[PDB]
């Protein structure tokens, strides 16, 4: 079964950027519920139920008809937002590989930076922007709700290795920015944990 | 050029049920933000821009393609808002014909409230619960984002003549309610407009 994960800081470590109060809530009521809503589909699964949440999301066709689309949101919240914590650390500076990779596959750093908080802008309603590892070459992508590109193109319309990613569900920034999604999009590179990306990125490239 | 509409009612008029915080906030930038994003893909088509809104998302196919989905939502979003927020009212009571055709249609009011409960409880990710007439017959649906069911199945999954509908994007819920949707959805029976069902029940168009 799953549970939800301990953080690699405390709920109060990406202030000033992002809000303590969003952090907490954010890991133990909105992530806390993906896991118990996964939990309870996977109670008749004992089969799936040992996967890694990762591996899970990449296997929904191979579901039973009645379960698929509760895993696909509620394993894909859990894997999304395990990620996502992973992915926030103050003090970090892109470089190395990863940065000579931005520049290769999208020019310059700025121009990366730029396609990034266009995806994340433009995607309406509930979902997250990606920074993924397609074979060779990195892109920028979306998904809706709790779609990640691990489940592949034909489901959630994007696929790669996600090397790191921005949620930009509304209970994400509702109660430091309100509608502002573009003030709390200029707030994540602050915390864009480019040390994670950049371990990812080694391990995939 | 479309225009912000004011309320019928203070913000606090749907207290204690619906937080007023939320009904400003919700009010003076989430709509004005429609409003405004609306009328900006609309300077370009004056043979669009001064039609009512409600209109335009009758004739969304008979826009220029790169301007389709801007407007499917922002004017969807501006033309649900403006019903939601007419829609709203304290000391009103579901009766006369409008109760005895759903009634008809839903064996019960504890039924149809169950199916709306239940379609408003499902939409996972943002969107919209609703009560539709479709062709004098009352049924409950639900479309994602700021899709109505006036744009048709093939745009919304949905269709019909919306008589009422609740936002369950999480704005409409944070402040108050955080991630509990289903307690949200339980205050809603309280600040349903009956009597503004009830006329567009009555006029049927
Ligand atoms: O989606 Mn948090
Ligand atoms: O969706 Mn207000």
């Amino acid at each position: 079964s799953y549970t939800l994960p301990s953080l690699p800081y405390a709920y109060d470590a990406l202030e000033p950027h992002f809000d303590k109060q969003t952090m907490e809530i954010h890991h133990t009521k909105h992530h806390q519920t993906y896991v118990n809503n996964a939990n309870a589909a996977l109670e008749s699964l004992p089969e799936f139920a040992n996967l890694p949440v990762e591996e899970l999301i990449t296997k929904l066709d191979q579901l039973p008809a009645d379960k698929k689309t509760v895993l696909r949101n509620n394993a894909g919240g859990h894997a999304n937002h395990s990620l996502f914590w992973k992915g926030l650390k103050k003090g970090t500076t892109l470089q190395g590989d990863l940065k000579a990779a931005i520049e290769r596959d999208f020019g310059s750093v700025d121009n990366f930076k730029a396609e990034f908080e266009k995806a994340a802008a433009s995607r309406f309603g509930s979902g997250w922007a990606w920074l993924v590892l397609k074979g060779d070459k990195l892109a920028v992508v979306s998904t809706a709700n709790q779609d990640s590109p691990l489940m592949g193109e034909a489901i959630s319309g994007a696929s790669g290795f996600p090397i790191m990613g921005l949620d930009v569900w509304e209970h994400a920034y509702f109660l430091k920015f309100q509608n502002r999604r573009p003030d709390y999009i200029k707030e994540f590179w602050n915390v864009v944990n480019w040390d994670e990306a950049a371990a990812r990125f080694a391990a995939k490239k």
